[PDB]
């Protein structure tokens, strides 16, 4: 019976990891990464988060079956570093997932559980297993314009204009900050109209809260989903604690359903709790926990903000010397987008030739996309990064 | 457009702990003498060893690591382990693996049909009812004699066609505690093996009925007769690591281009649900499994746990006879496993419930972990007040 199965794809990622492996070089980087990494090209495990662990191994008494929905700790917490004190608990449903994956996933089928006619939009570009998901759901995906080629920035008007085509009950994925792959972000200007379109076309917005704390601040950048939770009366929201707390592997995500009347919220959480159980039944706990832990016990917390500080400011400076060498080298400011760009994510607008260009010729890889991680970047191959760029042609 | 959501059907098992001289008998969890679900020796030493290790909590295994992998199925199919022929995939429980073994199916398979035995765990229907999958059954309880029904049982099985699948409880048999012999298992296997249907077999109790090696006897057979087969097993119970969510699927293939194929969708199955496996239970397993000192104490108190709940089924059987002279209560030290069915009707089981403390699931399925010296008899009386 197997043997029907369709081949399905590898990850692509492993491809490109090979490539680089097989690579003779000596001096080869590598900017393809997806994860954040020190200034050795290590992903640590952050000061909080194995002190979080040090004390569970002394607390747990049991492993029994726990909450079904996650356990409260970790919901509360969640939904308060997410919203702040604008948390209306009576109006709002959480769901532990696998990750911000997971949470998209559920999200998704929430959706089209209340509305089987859903259509969804996604920016260009996006996440693409965004669209991976979506086509294997099998739900009509339609696109808006947002990165500009041009000016690595945001194509605004192009958003606005086509954004307005969404009708009542349609559904339009935005990237809560730290925009991947672009890195180019809204203004909480351009948040406030895109609201208003919302607002208009009665879209369900679902937020993608992925990078909070790795752009301007973990309040800053909550600030375009705060906004969105007190214009519109119903929002999703996908976050994901595998970047800003690095516990990638163990899988804690968290779906946030904004209702707009308490009644609503019941039917939300209940369908949300149904939906885990009918996937795996309870969500994972051990990352879930670490995260409670480090949010409530005021030592951790102060420590965890702290070290995630240094790493956001650290690759703020990265972005700063990679523009200013850029600058120097060019005799114009025209890749001074490095500087304005947030996330640990850029596309330098460079086409498929020029990225093979940078290659064979330096030695560099990246996406295909043009899309580096400035994380993969320092003092010894910035210099590099801006020559290459420059002779190139970009 | 979220106040469309239609209401639906709860965990009637799970909502009766909710609801819980309290008797808590419902939901599949092993307690001890104290009532406390311990965490084990081993466990606890693999996880004091994984903090002291582990340097990076950075992406990993989108189909799980290869450590747990092997480990996993070493341990299902002992020395009967085709590595050439045979998938795995890393997945967030038993249940997680259940999902994804009928994913997999249907999508070589859009016009499968699921067998499943009569009574079987809740869960089974609900998940193929959400999926849209067609359910079939077959006989399997004995309503009288409390044992399987074999003969109704081949019959049913017999009306299955290629590409249909049937699952099986491996071992321990949930809800009922009623088991098939190694002898029934090579009938179902010519069955099976006739009919072309696949089989799903569900292992979550390996170790809880006659021995590790013991509860796998009846899966080795079926692996080694059937060229494909699907095997959902579950670290829950048998590590007792729960709410960790971890377990695997096996996806055993005639040869190595199918294996492939199935790896591939497996892995896909998997990036587009969650993306990645969740890691800290797999890491226990297969720290516990490939490290002998850890591994032998880790069977020493999985023995242990075995051997106390056969002493349970054998003094509460005990008990029933000494109180009524009725020999009828005898299946209860012959079911084997967690669970077993009392036979008594939904209004008995609901009116000692209210009254007596003793919450049990609906049909009158027990979890005998949950009784001890001082509190059978309390459930002796019970059960022969209300009769059955
Ligand atoms: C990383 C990321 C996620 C979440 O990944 P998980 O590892 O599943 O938490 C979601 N969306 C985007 C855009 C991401 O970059
Ligand atoms: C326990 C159990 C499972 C698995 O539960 P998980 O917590 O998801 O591992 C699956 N099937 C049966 C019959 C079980 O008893
Ligand atoms: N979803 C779920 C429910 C219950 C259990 C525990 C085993 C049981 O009670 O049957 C596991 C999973």
């Amino acid at each position: 019976m197997l043997g029907n199965l369709k081949p399905q794809a590898p990850d692509k990622i492993l491809a490109l990891m090979g490539e680089f492996r097989a690579d003779p070089r000596q001096g080869k980087i590598d900017l393809g990464v997806g994860v954040y990494k020190d200034a050795t090209g290590h992903t640590p495990i952050m000061r909080a988060v194995h002190a979080a662990e040090q004390r569970m191994l002394e607390t747990e008494t049991t492993k029994t079956y726990a909450g079904l929905s996650g356990e409260p700790e970790f919901q509360k917490a969640m939904g308060e570093l997410i919203l702040g004190d604008g948390l209306k608990s009576e109006t709002t449903a959480t769901l532990a997932t696998v990750g911000g994956t997971g949470a998209l996933r559920q999200a998704l089928e929430l959706a089209r559980m209340a509305n089987p006619d859903l259509r969804v939009f996604v920016s260009d570009p996006t996440w693409p297993n965004h669209v991976s998901i979506m086509n294997f759901m099998g739900l009509p995906v339609q696109t808006y314009r947002y990165f500009d080629a041009e000016t690595r920035g945001v194509d605004f008007e192009g958003m606005k204009a086509d954004l307005a085509a969404a009708k009542k009950g349609d559904m339009v994925l935005l990237h809560g900050c730290c925009h991947n792959p672009t890195g180019a972000n809204l203004t909480l200007d351009q948040w406030a109209e895109i609201a208003s379109i919302l607002e208009k076309t009665g879209a369900l917005p679902l937020i993608d809260l992925a990078y909070q704390g790795f752009g301007d601040g973990l309040e800053e950048d909550a600030a375009g989903t705060r906004l969105i939770a007190s214009r519109i009366p119903e929002v999703l929201i996908a976050a994901s604690c595998s970047k800003n707390f690095g516990i990638y592997r163990e899988r804690t995500g968290c779906l946030l359903a904004l209702c707009a009347d308490a009644a609503t919220r019941e039917l939300a959480q209940g369908a949300m709790a149904f939906l885990n159980r009918q996937t795996y039944s309870f969500p994972p706990f051990h990352g879930a926990k670490i995260v409670s832990t480090v949010l409530t016990t005021p030592e951790l917390r102060a420590d965890w903000m702290a070290e995630l500080e240094a790493v956001r400011s650290g690759m703020l400076r990265l972005r700063e010397q990679l523009a200013g060498e850029l600058r120097d080298l060019s005799g114009s400011d025209r890749f001074g987008f490095v500087a304005e760009h947030r996330g640990m994510f850029s596309r330098l607008g460079a086409t498929p030739e020029q990225v093979k260009r940078i290659k064979e010729e330096f030695g560099i890889y990246m996406v295909g996309d043009s899309r580096i991680n400035i994380a993969g970047l320092n003092d010894n191959t910035i210099p590099i990064l801006a020559r290459a760029i420059i002779e190139v042609g970009v």
